[PDB]
């Protein structure tokens, strides 16, 4: 009768929503089962199992240090055991691990199971476009939504106020109240006083913003680094928002314009990304120094990557196979500056209408 | 036959817009008359006349120093002489001088004259709402549009790339091509490679943004100063944008939602204002110190004011007479914090949906 929730991922973002979910399961005992399972890929810190470190003193010592986890958030090293007659699966693993997790879950989940994908962005390249939520559905046979917004795992964990959008299309095989998941169940599952949740249907809209915003953030960084200021940056954000809407309606049609300017996953996530982050910082240094993206990527983010560098190439490849490159001058301009040696100062002329 | 253009202004924005217009008049000799007149309220410098300082060596030494003005930008101390059968009037003076300029132009303009107001914002209070372009139309009997975007006179003058929206409803009195002004004439009049122009109809939409953005910028400052970061700020911008749309469509129902998220006057102007400026800076200090607004206004802005402080009171008064206070929780929250002594930390609970 009540909904059993499992989180598949355990990382930064994985541990953090699993806490969000565990706090709501305790908060609504008539709706959700008391215990929340979290799939942790077994690792040993100082010869001690990570799964047991979490199952008292309640801290993900490696991926989320200093954050006290509820009591009902139980770590599980077995993927199939964590899924043992689950109702709601919250997918929170890096994109490169999705094919592994899906192949391992095939024939072990359940037709009744409904899922939510916390994986930001979508699949884009020369061969086509695909939502990661749709990959889950066609490799598991389960209904799958998305969670995305202007948020960072570190801030949500420290209970710093931010928002998120949760998108889910109610399926045909729905049977209502205390039996299946609707927008009320999803609102109760994720909403916290420090984490405002808006529940919608548009899974496509929420998803494309998560990737495309990073291409726009590069254009803002270029413009900031050149010393053009806030007004020039705000102009790229406006042009960028328009290109995100255009991309969504062209390839997912399907998608509501409203999602892009009304939701956290849209406009708010674009604003925060263009204000500060990996993509804007790398682009700003490219303009300051004159070094190429990857030189700047190495210098500032050491380990990690500015995902917009990959996205602008992938979007370009998809648009070349569509014959729709002319329709997105900002996306094209960012690609031309990053990969080829386009002047950067020519950005206004390239986007000029 | 060609369009004679006059700018009523001479200040920061006035001289800058007159430079933009003079550049385009020289650029389109088949559309506009060669000379552009600029009304300058006579003042003496080195005991010298400001009007003659501009009419060679072409510099507004007091209001726009270091900026070389074309050749065809002629300063005029006589209001009526500057309007000497003129086709297009560009109003660019501070809000407090609009009743003076209008009362002095009454019975001296000409019915065929079309105008553009560069005066940001609109009139709001307990008694009602009014566009300042509508005040011009009701006092002069001339059609009047608006010019607003994410821009600063200083940057546009320096030819630093930015954008603007120009809004104008084509009237019933319209003739067509080389006889009257349409969106093509307005695009040619204001568009520059360093100043991108988008021409629309929605005069109401672009006007309300110019005032309301400062109420939102206060909410961002509060949230930043509390140490909640970019994600919390982006959330207030998202909520704020929604409240600007809601306000526009409630009180100027002929307003298009599109204007708010597609145009420079909308989303871009909101982004730049919330990123940096008087309103965000004062609000940030209010959170940092704990002093009241005006104590913070004196400490940073010296001989300048954060308009949003007045606007949040004026909007509240209008909403009280409408009985629509509940519909705008963010606008109400900003008010309550500024005027009364509302905790500021309660901002998420006040806007919670």
């Amino acid at each position: 009768k009540p909904f059993k929730v499992t989180v598949i991922g355990s990382g930064n973002w994985g541990t953090t929503i699993a806490k969000v979910v565990a706090e709501n399961c305790k908060g609504y005992p008539e709706v959700f089962a008391p215990i929340v399972q979290m799939w942790v890929f077994e690792e040993e810190i100082n010869g001690e199992k990570l799964t047991e470190i979490i199952n008292t003193r309640h801290q993900n010592v490696k991926y989320l240090p200093g954050i006290t986890l509820p009591d009902n958030l139980v770590a599980n090293p077995d993927l199939i055991d964590s899924v043992k007659d689950v109702d709601i699966i919250v997918f929170n693993i890096p994109h490169q691990f999705l094919p592994r997790i899906c192949s391992q879950l095939k024939g072990h989940v359940d037709s009744h199971v409904r899922a939510i994908s916390c994986l930001k962005g979508f699949e884009v390249g020369a061969k086509g476009v695909q939502l990661l939520s749709s990959y889950i559905t066609e490799e598991l046979g389960i209904q799958c939504g998305a969670l995305s917004g202007a948020n960072i795992a570190t801030e949500v964990a420290q209970e710093h106020w931010s928002e998120t959008t949760v998108a889910y299309h109610i399926p045909k095989d729905f049977r209502g109240e205390g039996k299946d998941v609707d927008h009320k169940v999803l609102k109760a599952l994720f909403h916290r006083p420090y984490f405002h949740v808006s529940v919608i249907e548009d899974v496509a809209g929420i998803s494309i913003c998560g990737a495309l915003k990073n291409v726009v953030a590069l254009g803002c960084g270029f413009v900031e680094g050149l010393g053009w200021g806030n007004n020039a940056s705000a102009a790229i954000q406006r042009v960028g928002l328009g290109e995100i809407i255009r991309f969504g309606q062209m390839f997912f049609p399907e998608s509501r314009e409203e999602t892009y300017y009304q939701e956290s996953a849209g406009v708010a996530d674009l604003i925060t990304t263009c204000a500060g982050g990996r993509n804007v910082k790398v682009a700003r240094l490219m303009a300051t120094s004159g070094k190429d993206a990857w030189e700047c990527e190495k210098e500032l983010l050491n380990g990690q990557s500015a995902q917009g560098l990959i996205t602008c190439k992938e979007v370009h490849e998809w648009l070349e196979t569509c014959g729709s490159v002319e329709d997105f001058p900002l996306f094209e301009a960012v690609y031309q500056i990053v990969y080829n040696n386009y002047p950067m100062k020519n950005l206004p002329d390239m986007i000029e209408e």
